């Protein structure tokens, strides 16, 4: 049962080499002289200097041509899904960090988490920007609103919720490794098929101002999915009491029903009906990513029989 | 007692004019393609981008010079006080605006404290910047710690911690109105008194490095007071039940100790030995600034007797 911290706490240890990622004892001021997890602080300035960038400086004047005329009525389909989804998740995530950041103890994280939080916001006012540019006001609306009319997108929405709700409801240490590896899968994993998507559209010369968007999203998205890693480990190190098998368990499953669910997600999206990819390809990129994240937070590959990856490509073009 | 907005809410209205500060009733998707405050948007791009700024690119070369040689035992006292002040401040703004975030359930608000919540952040990078240039280890301990020495320092922090923490411990809406009126008052008030300082100093040649720095955060505090203001008002429109006179009290009452302690402040910083200001001048500041800032979210002067700045000057320097 994580109490939150108190905003000052004059019995507070001075010793950053004392401080925890959780249950630690800070006085909560922001003693940054001393760094103990100086990885969390590099991603700081990473996150809210080194890689600032403004959504509204990168020009929106041919893809509301190319949507107007040149995109098919699936790239089309495809393109509302995928937006509509990704406007989701940075809008729980933005919310969430939240919850994440409170319960937090380790000052130099918080400051990682408030940094990511932003980066969040920035993608929300990102997919606007791209709305209010690339289609019409209705239009940018029913986006928006996609997953009233569609199930498969309501349900992903209200699965995802679930997992973060338990933590706000019953705020104890195991649904907080449970939220925490939620947070990591749905950077991990979930934003991949819709960056993947783009990256297709963009090859082929289709999007390619949404594609610059992605980009900058995508380069913010690897620094979070890097953040979680050195919370997990850094949480299995000091709190291995935590990392039970029941635990350790529901991990492995969840990880591998997560690589599934997008599967059946990257697939209702796009259909075959999209030039450059195809549901076979889909598995093998998911399945390349989910063994991958689960390996880099110590476990065994979960589909040892992917070694490659499907779509190397995409290193050296999101590049920016 | 506000229920805290869970992560998604399928039965959550689409209309952005049926939006509420408090206790709305959203989806908490960021529909930012429709916004109620245009203000709390407008705010969100102002901090976000418009006013971005990399504390490391400001150049520290004199300042550790001025500090070793060109300062009065005094003006090096003053100097600790304010800035290990402002530290604690900044430090107990991140963490709280993560209280204010989570209950308020108009995006565009949201958005707007996100940023705020960000701008705190890099004020804490800013004075952990300042202390790594100007002064040595262990002095930089030492100010980040000054609370553990100094019981005027240690009482004012516990002070403002209280008000947050009775919001935190028991989340209802009157607690809410007491936790939002005091973050308007430390942003409104008790930054004013060290600006003041850092800007008497650099009239006269002393600190121009660290002054620059303060420049920055300050045009960020105007930003925050302003969005406070908004919430303020707007919150009494949307809540009138909320300021009954037993609160609208209350609010007097605070308003004008608080204009009171950050004088009992300024005069132990400086104690006239700083030359630009005194005990006298102090007085006609706060009292100007608590009137100003009290007037501004809907109520009568509390000190009727000044109506003139006394340092009319500052609004000119501390300009970019
Ligand atoms: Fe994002
Ligand atoms: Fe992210
Ligand atoms: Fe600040
Ligand atoms: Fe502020």
């Amino acid at each position: 049962e994580l109490v939150r911290k108190l905003i000052f706490n004059p019995q507070g240890d001075r010793e950053a080499s004392k401080r925890k990622i959780i249950k630690g004892n800070p006085t909560n001021i922001f003693e940054l002289n001393e760094i103990k997890y100086s990885w969390a602080f590099d991603l700081y300035k990473l996150m809210g200097f080194t890689n600032f960038w403004i959504p509204e400086e990168i020009q929106m004047l041919e893809d509301r041509k190319q949507y107007e005329t040149v995109l098919s009525d699936y790239e089309k389909r495809a393109y509302e899904l995928v937006l509509s989804f990704l406007i989701a998740l940075d809008s729980f995530q933005v919310d969430m960090l939240k919850e994440f950041g409170r319960m937090i103890t380790a000052p130099e994280v918080e400051m990682a988490i408030t940094a990511q939080e932003f980066q969040e916001s920035v993608h929300a006012y990102s997919y606007q920007f791209i709305l209010e540019s690339v289609v019409d006001p209705v239009k940018a609306d029913e986006i928006y609103n996609y997953w009233r009319e569609d199930e498969r997108l309501l349900e992903r929405n209200k699965v995802i919720a679930e997992l973060y709700n338990e933590f706000i409801r019953k705020p104890n240490e195991e649904n907080f490794i449970k939220a925490t590896i939620g947070n990591y899968i749905l950077e991990s994993l979930y934003f991949y098929s819709g960056f993947a998507f783009f990256y297709t559209l963009g090859r082929q010369g289709k999007m390619r101002n949404t594609v610059q968007q992605i980009k900058y999203i995508n380069r913010d998205e690897l620094c979070h999915v890097t953040l979680f890693r050195n919370i997990i480990n850094t949480l299995r190190k000091e709190n291995p009491e935590l990392f039970t098998p029941e635990i350790e368990k529901w991990i492995v499953e969840y990880f591998k029903y997560a690589v599934n669910e997008e599967i059946k997600w990257g697939q209702y999206v796009t259909q075959n009906q999209i030039l450059g990819i195809n549901d076979v390809l889909i598995e093998r990129y998911i399945k390349y990513l989910g063994n991958l994240r689960i390996t880099q937070i110590g476990f065994d590959p979960i589909y040892p029989e992917v070694t490659e990856n499907p779509l190397k490509w995409i290193d050296e073009f999101r590049k920016i």
